[PDB]
C-alpha cells in the first residue's frame, strides 16, 4: 500500500493550503489524481470531499478513506 | 532563528500526536499534557509547552519562547492553524 | 531584493531544522515536509517550500520564488550549498 502513503501526502498538502488565520480550505480542489506530486500507478481514482470549510475526506481506489476530522485512515 | 525553531518544534509535536491517534477511532491519549519532553529534541528557546485536549480528538498546543521574535505559539488541531504572539 | 529575501528564509528554515536534531545521533524528525508555515515570517516571494529527507540526517529544502532574480532556490544540508548567482 503505496496508495496509503499517497493519501497521507495529499492530506499533508491540504493542511499546508489552509488559510493561516481561519483554517479554511479551498473547497473546489476535489480531484487528487493530479496536483499532489508523484501518484503511484496503483491509485486509479482519488477524490476529496469537503464536509465544511475545515473538514475533508479523501477517497482513493487502488478503497482507502482518510478523514481529516478524526485523522483516521481506512 | 528562535521563533522558527520554536514554531517548527510545535509542528513536530502535532505530527507526533497525529501518529499516536487510535487508528480506528482517532482518539488521542489525553493524559499526555506536557510537551517539554517526550517529543525528541526541544530547542532551548521553548521554555513552556502544554497540550490541552478539548475532547478525545482535538488538541491545542501552547508553547512559550525565550529570546525569540515572538513569545507564544498556539497550534490548534481542529482548524490546523498556528498563531504566534508577542 | 526578493531573491535575497527567499534565500534568507531558506537559511532560517535550515537553522530551525538543525535545532531539532537529536544531539547524540543527529537524527531529525522526518515528517515535517513543508516550510510554508512554522518557520517564522515567510516573505511573500516564497510561494512554495518543501523539505525532503534523504535519510535521518540529510535534507533538501526547495523553495519557489516569484518576482525574484531566480525562480527556485535549493538548500542541501549535506554539503551546505544554497543556490547562489555566480
Amino acid at each position: 500500500a503505496a496508495g496509503q502513503s499517497y493519501v497521507r501526502n495529499v492530506a499533508l498538502a491540504l493542511e499546508a493550503q489552509r488559510d493561516p488565520s481561519t483554517g479554511a480550505l479551498p473547497t473546489h480542489l476535489t480531484d487528487c489524481l493530479s496536483g499532489f506530486g508523484q501518484r503511484p500507478k496503483t491509485v486509479t481514482a482519488c477524490t476529496i470531499t469537503y464536509l465544511n470549510a475545515l473538514d475533508y475526506v479523501i477517497e482513493a481506489s487502488l478503497k482507502v478513506v482518510y478523514k481529516s476530522s478524526d485523522g483516521t485512515l481506512t
